[PDB]
């Protein structure tokens, strides 16, 4: 089976997210093909030189599941939009781009982050497109990283647009799209390159933890609690 996750949100105040994500790594993933993340995995990123211990321990964690194995993939959301190559050795993932085409087990697969999709907002779209450009991004990250902290600290849901959809279904070809961003899980009937296709959402990892497990039989949308839950018995 292949793996998708999306919206962790990982950060220091919420260990809890962080432990439930540990957990996955040590279980679940390590008896997949791949582990694919689809965005939104830290709740900030202000560059890879950064010394956050958290960024460190994920790292180390994501890079056992490799070293074991399975190879996974990271596509930017729009918190972590500054992921680079640094990280990607740290951890062993391998960057993708913001739209790929998957072959899982025969069935083609458009995966993203989903907030391109959004095109309702277009002022995100503006922000968006500015902090995408490559020349902001360097002056940005050319700033001493107090600095760089201060501006996020300072600084610190929109649905899909249908027809955004099926565009981009058509542009790649497939029925069958698997994004998150919009928190919403969810499986969408609606009709592309002359077929019914599907839409699959990732749940934000809130409470509980959220998947999509791709297999030759089925597409899996499975909820499943941080930590072992240990029976008892009143
Ligand atoms: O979860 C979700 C969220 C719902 C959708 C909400 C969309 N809005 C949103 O995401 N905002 C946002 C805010 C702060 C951060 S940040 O703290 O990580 N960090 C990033 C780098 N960043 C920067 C970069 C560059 Cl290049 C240039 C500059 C500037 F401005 F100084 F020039 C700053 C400083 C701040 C990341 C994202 N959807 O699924
Ligand atoms: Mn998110
Ligand atoms: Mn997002």
């Amino acid at each position: 089976a292949t793996l998708f996750i999306a919206d962790l949100h990982l950060q220091t105040e919420e260990p809890a997210i962080t432990a439930g994500f540990l957990r996955f790594l040590q279980g679940e993933a390590r008896q997949a093909d791949a582990l694919y993340i689809l965005g939104d995995l830290f709740e900030a990123w202000i560059g890879d030189d950064d010394p956050n211990p958290l960024h460190q321990q994920i790292a180390s964690a994501i890079k056992a599941v490799v070293d074991a194995g399975v190879p996974c993939y990271f596509i930017h959301g729009n918190r972590d939009f500054l992921v680079g190559q640094r990280f990607a050795r740290q951890s062993g993932m391998i960057l993708l781009a913001e739209e790929e085409r998957l072959d899982l087990y025969g069935r083609e697969v458009l995966i993203m982050h989903g907030d391109t999709l959004c095109t309702d907002d277009q002022g995100y779209l503006a922000f968006r497109a500015k902090v995408h450009t490559p020349w902001i991004q360097r002056l940005f990250l050319a700033l001493p990283l107090f600095i760089r902290h201060r501006i996020a600290a300072r600084m610190r849901i929109m649905d899909v647009n249908p027809q955004a959809v099926v565009d981009a279904m058509e542009r790649h070809h497939v029925q069958w799209l698997i994004h998150g961003h919009t928190h919403r899980p969810a499986v969408h009937e609606l009709q592309a390159n002359g077929q019914p296709a599907w839409r699959v959402v990732l749940g934000a990892w809130h409470s509980e933890g959220s998947m999509v497990k791709v297999t030759p039989d089925d597409v899996e949308l499975i909820h499943f609690p941080f930590l072992e839950e240990n029976l008892y018995f009143q």
